[PDB]
């Protein structure tokens, strides 16, 4: 699904999204800019974590500043962050069972539902008195790949971090509003929560079948698993942790490389199926 949450301050978001034990099990963190306003300031690809912080301050790459100190802070809001988080199974057939296509596979689920959410993108213009939202299109995002859930188990996610800056007829702009009222871009990303995880869930589904593998429905709003994947097992040294998983995942009896081949079979099998 998608969770929601304020991002984590300007100061300790960069080493936050990036030290290297978020993605350990991974290999590499996957990283990268996101977002109509990414390409405008010219941010593509591998993110450097100087510029993130700044952006999260408010200083564009193109001098632009929304910044806002006072009294020793700076109060403009950094930004939100939008959590996709893969189903248990893939997890761990991702990172267990070594298919790295499936970290593909999630991958462009995430680029897939977050396009949608930058249809959301506004900011607050008043005229006339009357102030209202006016769609902007246009968002500045910086994704990360992490590997690692709170309670140490296997999770495959994608923490988007959305800059709180969002051009609007070649003005810098905040999505942020300094005042409650007239419903925001944040606040139409909560009313469509469960809608921008169906897709994000329901991309990866065609993807991770596309390779071969089965799912199944087992919960609300189509929640789903990988059959036969051992995900009741599951639920700091980053290398014990995966000794840890390897291990639990022995004890299991599961056999990993069977059911890929598996996966593999039923794939060929329907490519060459024309009746
Ligand atoms: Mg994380």
């Amino acid at each position: 699904m998608m969770s929601i949450a304020q991002v984590r301050s300007a100061g300790s978001a960069g080493n936050y999204y990036t030290d290297k034990d978020n993605y350990y099990v991974l290999g590499s963190m996957g990283e990268r800019w996101a977002g109509r306003g990414a390409e405008q300031l010219g941010l593509q690809g591998s993110v450097d974590k100087d510029v993130f912080t700044r952006l999260l301050e408010g200083r564009l790459p193109d001098g632009a500043d929304l910044s806002r100190m006072q009294d020793g802070s700076n109060r403009h809001r950094p930004g939100y962050d939008l959590t996709f988080s893969a189903p248990k199974s893939v997890s761990m057939m991702a990172m267990l069972g070594g298919d790295k296509r499936l970290i593909d596979a999630h991958n462009q689920a995430v680029d897939f539902a977050v396009r949608q959410v930058e249809a959301l993108a506004s900011t607050r213009v008043m005229t006339d008195g009357q102030s209202e939202t006016v769609l902007t299109g246009n968002l500045v995002m910086a994704l990360f790949n992490h590997d690692t859930s709170r309670d140490q188990e296997p999770q495959l996610h994608t923490h988007a971090v959305v800059a709180n800056v969002t051009q609007h007829n070649g003005e810098w702009k905040t999505l942020s509003s300094d005042k409650v009222g007239k419903t925001g871009f944040i606040e139409n990303v909560y009313a469509n929560q469960i809608a921008f995880g169906r897709l994000y869930r329901e991309k990866l589904k065609e993807q991770v079948e596309a390779l071969g593998y089965e799912t199944e429905v087992v919960g609300k709003h189509g929640m789903w698993e990988m059959p036969g994947v051992p995900v009741e097992a599951f639920s700091v040294d980053p290398e014990i942790k995966m000794a840890e998983w390897m291990q639990t995942l022995k004890e299991t009896g599961f056999d990993i490389r069977a059911y890929r081949d598996a996966a593999d079979q039923r794939a060929d099998l329907r490519t060459l199926t024309p009746g």
